[PDB]
């Protein structure tokens, strides 16, 4: 009754889920699916209560009704003043990051070369970049625009999946969740390191968590910011430092959604669960932490501080904002359960 069902995205998801589940007396329950999408029905059906998306994933949700509920808050250095959930939101950076030694490369020369995106649907690794170009191209055809990229989520016979890797066995290739190698933030990163492709999309953390030693990750070990740089609108390349005056957009922060109806109960619960499994919390470093899983960013992302609290009960578009919102539907003029 006072329980949750949480909607897991794929095994690795779905392992980390059932130990919070376990750890969380059951007060959590686990659903899982293979595409966020299909949470995102099982949330409708009223089968799942609630899972943590995207921005572009919001905007799908909150065409058929579901709501913003709390949102991921990282660590900042303004706003000092005020605790963790009450803290405003600000916003990630989205950029398009390549190696240094791929000189000559700029943002004015990016056709017909090899992309690597979080996947399809999502807002720095797809949403952003494709209506930037769709917008100064002129035409719909972004399938056309790469030569080859791995965009989880699309056709996998297509060019849009020529470079996803699939699982340990090769199968799966290009499904939009953690079985694929390169899907998400890390994967898109990783599939740009490991010099499968000339350009990630990802969010301007991400190649922070992956360089000078923060990941360990057998593949990162050895990765160094300086051997990369920003793409910026105006054809300039710069340092992963400028990320402030060098990125494609400002994107809202992933939040926890579920239905309008279940709101109050899903938010009573994930307060108190992240009181005992958050970033300060009774049981995290000890027993199970919530915000933790190897820079996979399973659930939620790694360098997440805590839930937050929205402020003017926002409805998803509202949450959105109205810049962000007016690019997707003019990109989506290209391209229920699709409620509207
Ligand atoms: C682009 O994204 C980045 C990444 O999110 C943003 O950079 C962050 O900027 C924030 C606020 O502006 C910085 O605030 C600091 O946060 C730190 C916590 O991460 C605090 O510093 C301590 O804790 C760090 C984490 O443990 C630690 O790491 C940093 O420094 C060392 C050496 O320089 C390196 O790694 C160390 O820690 C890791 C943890 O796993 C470990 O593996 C290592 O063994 C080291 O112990 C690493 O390079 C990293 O930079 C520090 O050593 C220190 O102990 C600090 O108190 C403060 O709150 C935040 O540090 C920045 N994030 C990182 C990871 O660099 C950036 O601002 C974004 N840009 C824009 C424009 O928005
Ligand atoms: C790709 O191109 C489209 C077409 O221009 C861009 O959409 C346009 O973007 C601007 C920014 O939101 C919109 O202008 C705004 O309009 C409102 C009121 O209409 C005004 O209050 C704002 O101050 C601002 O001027 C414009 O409406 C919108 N055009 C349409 C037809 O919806 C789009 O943003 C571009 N894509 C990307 C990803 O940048
Ligand atoms: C489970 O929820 C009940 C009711 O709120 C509460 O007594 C308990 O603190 C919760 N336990 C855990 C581990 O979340
Ligand atoms: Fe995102
Ligand atoms: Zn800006
Ligand atoms: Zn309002």
């Amino acid at each position: 009754y006072t329980r949750v069902v949480w909607c897991a995205v794929g095994p690795e998801e779905q392992k980390k889920c059932q130990q919070w589940s376990q750890q969380s007396g059951q007060n959590v329950t686990c659903a899982t699916a293979s595409t966020t999408d299909d949470c995102i029905v099982l949330v409708l059906k009223g089968e799942a209560d609630a899972l943590n998306l995207d921005g572009g994933y919001i905007y799908t949700a909150g065409k058929c009704g579901l709501v913003p509920v709390l949102a991921e808050n990282r660590k900042s250095s303004k706003h000092s003043s005020l605790d963790c959930v009450l803290r405003p939101t600000e916003g990630y950076l989205a950029v398009a990051v390549v190696k240094k030694a791929n000189e000559g490369l700029t943002w004015n020369s990016l056709k017909d070369k090899k992309s690597c995106h979080t996947a399809v649907d999502r807002t720095a690794g797809w949403n952003i970049p494709m209506g930037l170009i769709v917008n100064q191209t002129g035409s719909c055809a972004f399938d056309e625009f790469f030569s080859q990229s791995c965009a989880p989520g699309a056709d996998p016979k297509s060019r849009l999946c020529a470079l996803c890797a699939g699982d340990d066995q090769g199968l799966d290739k290009c499904v939009p969740n953690s079985k694929e190698k390169y899907y998400g933030y890390t994967g898109a990163f990783r599939c740009l390191a490991e010099d499968v492709g000339d350009v990630a999309f990802v969010k301007n953390d991400t190649v922070w968590e992956n360089t000078n030693g923060e990941s360990t990750a057998d593949w990162a070990k050895n990765l160094k910011r300086e051997d990369f740089r920003l793409l910026c609108l105006d054809g300039t390349r710069k340092p992963v430092t400028e990320a402030q005056s060098c990125h494609l957009a400002v994107a809202p922060n992933h939040a926890v959604v579920s239905r309008s109806d279940r709101a109050a109960h899903v938010e009573q619960v994930l307060l108190h669960q992240q009181a005992l499994f958050g970033k300060n919390g009774k049981n995290c470093p000890d027993k199970f932490c919530l915000f933790k899983s190897e820079t996979k960013n399973l659930l939620f992302n790694d360098n997440t501080e805590c839930l937050a609290k929205l402020g003017g009960r926002p409805t998803y578009e509202e949450y959105l904002g109205t810049e962000y919102v007016t690019a997707i539907a003019n990109l989506k003029k290209c391209s229920l359960e699709a409620c509207a």
